């Protein structure tokens, strides 16, 4: 198996969200990804390529057996991942104390929203909850609007999946010295609150308000921003750096004697109209041709269906064909043990042939 | 030094975003943070928690010499500047592996190490307008909206520039030595929109923004404004939990359109709008505590120190100006232990005694 990962052995009980997502960039990255799920489901291949480089297995873990055969499977592996609510991996047996009984090297991941503990910790909740309670969705959208959600991406993946992973691979590292395991609790609300740990700094030296939609990153700036063209797509600016801010005005055919200082916030309003009125003059693709090998910080807003003709997405292999579409390749990348192309997902297999190939 | 990280040993060149992040997350785990600046009082952004800095000009013999002496005691090093910066600096992978074989060499850049835009400035909103993700982001009648800067430079920037260097010391357990991790800002931000791309192809995501369960176009995927001008979050996905929310509003499920019949969302999401807005946010907060309806109050930066699960979990300590998040994720033996402020530059020999040779 390719990849940095190789070797590493890894059970999933099967989950919504963040917990697949950990699961992926492990298999992604080589490790050996089994993942049982209960037999409610199956039901043939699956169509969710959120599950490729993975083993599926079928387990009733209610069941005397099912709950035997999972610990015969954990006792021979590295990592588990669990992302249920707190309690349940207890009362099914699959808790970390009696884990930690068949297996004392075992990782124990534990993926939540809000928690082992705490008055919210039993709640059901998806991202935008977990985002809600500690100020970022509060942060995300216009002024002169309700807040809105960055679809699922702060809290699932980068405050979720990405900490459960860093947790895992650094609980490993320290797994070298002690020769033992141990248990990595992620939860979304703290995740990402790491996160956006920026916003709070610059909270604390005045440099970030609460209010929506006028600060230096959240689109109040007129130079870190989207902006409508002529044919009523998008670019970019992110032209944070005065002498990206001094390219761009130039390509946009703006002599800086006529326009307010980039940074005084009181005429904002006066800079927003005259970059708007600019960038609507010609069109998406006509932006993209001038500004292509600049320091401006203009790039063209693609969707994604346009996103495999840029040619940069194309030459770096950022994304490769799988099932009627595009799929991201493996980040990040390795000099010299490179991930592979992922697996496409793969019929169930018994749980005993896993044993069986683990050594038994 | 306490959390799994003790004994890792970093060596970070400054730069902005997606580096400073992912040694702060390194240092917050206990791993020993040298970070070499230019020497052009003590830092007062946090985000430098967790380190010692260190300066020295990379353009000086001296302070190239004194460089290669740290890089060759450390375990890990840190660049995020354009391509080619570090190799002119004779600071390169290969300058690196001639004192260090063992070394993880991690690479954070937005574009990547080559290819056509490998060269231009970026920030993130740039990095995540090319792949997909920015467009997909706001209300269908407006024009795309940032989500601040933690899609591309720290949810697919750092974070995987931190899996890269774990991954790679696991990989080095097993061959006894380093390599180079190249994490670029437009992969990661993919790979963290995976389940995107996962249903474009199942056909249960479309181009269009504001039309979709989970970017805003769900009456019960979405915030709804409160009595009282503050907001509410509404996430009942699940059948169950969205009955549950009905219940708490006062709303029967039979006055209603199904719940994803799409071509009636924007009934459905009326008859939400004026349930929600005939109460306070305080109050829906009260009414569905405890419950599965997946509605929480949406708390602005200044009152997250105010509600009791926060509170309760510490996420948050205090510090100077004012509060700042716990290490994370947390770990039951070995645990972090509350970050170390930003400290006073120190000389760079000092870390190399230290070091030991
Ligand atoms: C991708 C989108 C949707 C997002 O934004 S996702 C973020 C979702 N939230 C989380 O994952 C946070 C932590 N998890 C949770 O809060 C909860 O799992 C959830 C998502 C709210 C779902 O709640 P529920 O459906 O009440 O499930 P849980 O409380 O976790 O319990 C799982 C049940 O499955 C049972 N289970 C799980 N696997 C098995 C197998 N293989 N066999 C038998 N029983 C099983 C388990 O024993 C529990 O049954 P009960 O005994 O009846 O309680
Ligand atoms: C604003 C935040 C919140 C965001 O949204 S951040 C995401 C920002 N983007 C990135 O970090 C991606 C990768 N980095 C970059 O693209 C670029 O560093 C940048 C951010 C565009 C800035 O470009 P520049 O200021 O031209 O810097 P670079 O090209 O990286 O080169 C830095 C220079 O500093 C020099 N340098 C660095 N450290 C030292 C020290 N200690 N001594 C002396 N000289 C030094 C280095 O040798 C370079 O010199 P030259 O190449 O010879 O000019």
């Amino acid at each position: 198996m390719a990849g940095p990962l190789s070797g590493l052995r890894v059970v999933e009980l099967a989950g919504i969200g963040p917990g697949p997502h950990a699961a992926m960039i492990l298999g992604d990255l080589g490790a050996d990804v089994v993942r049982i799920d209960r037999p409610s489901s199956v039901d043939g291949i699956s169509r969710d390529a959120m599950l490729r480089n993975r083993r599926i297995v079928t387990a009733d873990l209610k069941s005397d057996q099912g709950l035997e055969l999972a610990l015969k499977l954990i006792a021979k592996a590295d990592v588990l991942i669990e992302g249920y609510r707190p309690g349940v991996t207890e009362r099914l047996g699959l808790g970390p104390e009696e884990c930690a009984k068949v297996n004392d090297r075992l990782i124990y991941a534990r993926m939540t929203g809000w928690g082992q503990t705490g008055p919210r910790s039993q709640q059901a909740g998806h991202d935008i909850n977990y985002i809600s309670l500690n100020g970022i969705l509060h942060a995300i959208g216009r002024g002169d609007e309700r807040p809105v959600p960055p679809l699922n991406l702060v809290g699932d993946f980068g405050g979720g999946s990405m900490f459960l992973l860093v947790g895992i691979l650094a609980a490993l590292w320290e797994r070298q010295s002690s020769g033992k395991g141990q248990v990595v609790d992620a939860a979304m609300v703290d995740g990402s609150s790491v996160l956006i740990q920026m916003m709070w700094a610059m909270r604390a030296t005045g440099m970030w308000t609460d209010t929506r939609g006028a600060n230096m990153l959240d689109g109040g700036a007129p130079y870190y921003d989207t902006y409508e063209c002529a044919d009523g797509r998008y670019v970019a600016v992110g032209a944070i750096e005065p002498q990206f801010y001094a390219a761009m005005l130039a390509g946009l055919g703006l002599d800086a004697a006529e326009l307010p200082p980039q940074n005084d916030r009181a005429r904002w309003p006066e800079l927003r109209a005259l970059l708007t009125e600019a960038f609507a003059s010609h069109d998406r693709d006509h932006w993209g041709a001038v500004f292509a090998n600049s320091d401006a910080c203009v790039t063209p807003v693609l969707a994604f269906g346009e996103v495999h003709n840029e040619p940069h997405i194309i030459e770096r292999n950022t994304f490769y064909e799988a099932n009627g579409g595009w799929q991201p390749m493996p980040a990040p990348r390795f000099s010299r043990t490179a991930s592979s192309q992922p697996r496409p997902p793969a019929a169930t297999i018994d749980i005993e042939a896993v044993l069986t190939d683990w050594d038994g």
